[PDB]
């Protein structure tokens, strides 16, 4: 009914002004749910806290922690130990985060109720929207979403993405109809285990009901732009499927096979248009010509996504780009509420209902004064920059996520936040995050195979290209030759080989698993060429002394400079080894 769904509408941006305003009484009124719950939990009782729920006591008796302090409990409860360790609620799974430890993802503990917080996020996201783009309910989004990889643990409980986990929930799989959440892709092409299947179900999905799509997107950008590759690569095998009304042979998936066929109609005119759009040498606006009632792109591009804003701005010809939330496995924690604002002045209000937000202030251990002074979610300060520390119902206590964040503005007395970055990490295509030291050390891992030839690395940076689909990380590498025998492009092969091989499961599962990142290259520097990066921070003001070559650079006119120097290159001749779940499993 259109009553009820205005209706509907202005119920969940009352919620949203509601406890925007009374912000600090709901934080206060979380923490207290969290700990008078979870009060008999070892975890809560070995530091003290006797069944005490005010918030000024916990900030005094209760750590601040990283996942390595935590890792023993979380390991038991992996292990099979149901008894309440950290949550009187059993642990229904581990949400697997793109973040790792020890290169292996990071287990994040999660309850059964968790669900009903991630779904009250998201239906706040089309009531925002609907204020500033009408008429959505009278057509279809075309959304290209991916379970992923699952595993489980020695105990028995499932080890899943977060997003995996939800699609394959009651929540989305058996969701009521909203005019608002109708997708152009059936959800058993969503739930597909084959990426390949999946991927082409739901584009030919997409191209099949193109005139009713209003809206496009993926969760992240990366995710879109490898759609968009997809087309690149498959559409005449897609507009054959359309003219012919029969579905490719190579998707053997039957529950894929029947969903797809309740929509494949033989329709040679959508056929000859969609062949005559995708033949055309350049593909600038492709989207708003194919999908022409397209409003907007719906991707994630804050973050480290923002490397992308360009190529998806070819693609649509310039169509607005919205960050819908700000999310993570632990815990979901805000909407942009302007989602039609430029990327660059996207910020996140933190819904206080969520989990009970602490804030960190940035200018690593933390001082007992540090841990007990954290800045609530309503005292946090314009301008000022943050670390992001939460308390879940899930079973973490004072955890840093590793988020920065800067205060951008306030929504009545909630605050919203610029995303600045993902502490430490310094390379991302897609859901990977390298940091500084996992390169580091797979860099020292591959200087072992020029030891032979007396050769050793001068100076290295890196940084992650998207001139191609799917993007790669690139190594620049500056060599001191001591020897007579000159090294082979197998070595230096073998090199990129090797570094793959020590970066961490999420990068090696996007090579082998989803496609998503790209075989890793080796940039040869001509000589001098670090000496000249040396040259640019002396005048700057930089000292010789101080002076180190970055890890990694992001700044386009520094990383055009390096590859103006480049003597030759080397690609990783085949991927790096991976399997589901944690080695030690
Ligand atoms: N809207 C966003 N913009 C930028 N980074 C984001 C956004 N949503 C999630 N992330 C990052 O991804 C992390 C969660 O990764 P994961 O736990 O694998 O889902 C967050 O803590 C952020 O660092």
């Amino acid at each position: 009914s259109d009553e009820s769904l205005a209706e509907k509408n202005k119920n969940k941006l009352q919620f949203i002004e509601d406890v925007t305003t009374n912000a600090d009484d709901v934080q206060r009124r979380v923490l207290e749910e969290i700990l008078s719950r979870n009060a008999d939990v070892e975890y809560l009782k070995r530091h003290g806290l006797e069944g005490r729920t005010d918030r000024e006591t916990f900030k005094h008796i209760m750590p601040v922690v990283t996942y390595e302090d935590i890792q023993p409990e979380i390991n038991r409860i992996a292990n099979g130990d149901k008894s309440q360790v950290l949550c009187s609620n059993p642990i229904s799974e581990f949400l697997t985060s793109s973040g790792t430890s020890g290169g292996e993802r990071k287990l994040m503990p999660t309850i059964e109720e968790e669900l009903d917080r991630r779904s009250l996020l998201y239906s706040l996201l089309m009531p925002v929207m609907d204020q500033f783009v009408p008429g959505l309910d009278k057509g279809k989004g075309m959304y290209f979403l991916f379970i992923k990889s699952e595993s489980k643990t020695p105990g028995g409980l499932p080890a899943r993405p977060v997003l995996t986990s939800y699609y394959k929930s009651s929540h989305f799989k058996n969701r009521p109809y909203d005019p608002y959440t109708n997708y152009t892709s059936p959800n058993q092409t969503i739930l597909c285990s084959d990426s390949y299947q999946s991927m082409y179900s739901q584009m030919l999905c997409g191209l099949c009901q193109h005139k009713e799509v209003l809206r496009v997107g993926a969760v992240f950008a990366s995710g879109f732009i490898r759609a968009i590759k997809f087309l690149e690569k498959h559409w005449p095998e897609l507009a054959r499927d359309i003219r012919t009304g029969t579905l490719s042979s190579e998707i053997t998936d039957s529950s894929v096979r029947e969903a797809v066929g309740e929509i494949l109609k033989p329709d040679p005119k959508l056929a000859d248009f969609v062949e005559s759009e995708c033949r055309k040498t350049s593909w600038q606006g492709i989207i708003t010509r194919l999908w022409p009632n397209t409003k907007y792109v719906d991707v994630i591009v804050t973050g480290t996504m923002s490397q992308y804003i360009p190529t998806l701005d070819y693609y649509s010809n310039g169509l607005p780009l919205v960050c819908t939330m700000y999310a993570s496995s632990e815990c979901y924690f805000g909407v942009n509420l302007r989602p039609l604002c430029k990327p660059s002045e996207v910020s996140y209000t933190l819904i206080p209902n969520m989990a009970y937000f602490e804030f960190l202030p940035v200018h690593k251990a933390l001082t007992e004064k540090e841990q007990q002074e954290l800045v609530d979610l309503v005292d946090v300060k314009l301008g000022q920059e943050y670390e992001l520390v939460v308390t879940t119902y899930a079973g973490l206590y004072r955890y840093r996520v590793g988020d920065v964040l800067s205060v951008a503005g306030f929504k009545n007395n909630a605050p919203q936040f610029s995303f600045i970055c993902r502490k430490n990490v310094v390379l991302s295509i897609d859901s990977d995050k390298t940091d500084e030291v996992e390169l580091q050390n797979a860099v020292k891992n591959a200087v072992t195979h020029l030891v032979p030839f007396d050769a050793s690395l001068s100076e290295y940076t890196s940084y992650a290209d998207t001139s191609s689909i799917p993007g790669h990380y690139v190594l620049f590498w500056e060599l001191c030759l001591n020897g007579n025998t000159p090294i082979p492009p197998s070595v230096f092969e073998d090199c990129c080989l090797t570094i793959e091989e020590s970066l961490n499961s999420v990068y090696r599962q996007g090579r082998v698993s989803d496609k998503s990142i790209g075989p890793l290259e080796i940039k040869m520097v001509e000589s001098g060429t670090f000496d000249k990066l040396m040259d640019y921070a002396i005048s700057l003001g930089a000292s010789i002394n101080q002076y180190k070559t970055p890890r990694c650079v992001k700044f386009a006119p520094i990383i055009e400079l390096l590859n103006s120097r480049v003597v030759d290159s080397y690609f990783s001749p085949k991927c790096p080894k991976w399997s589901p779940g944690h080695k030690q499993w």
